[PDB]
């Protein structure tokens, strides 16, 4: 990660797919016919 000194002080040295959340409420979100 880095080194330690006396002078210094530890100096170092495809878009995702978004994930949505619903619920079964008709007619807000239902499976379709034939899911």
């Amino acid at each position: 990660i880095g080194y330690w000194n006396e002078d210094d002080k530890f100096v170092p040295a495809q878009n995702r797919t978004y994930i949505v959340t619903t619920i079964l409420e008709d007619p807000y979100v239902m499976l379709k016919k034939n899911a």
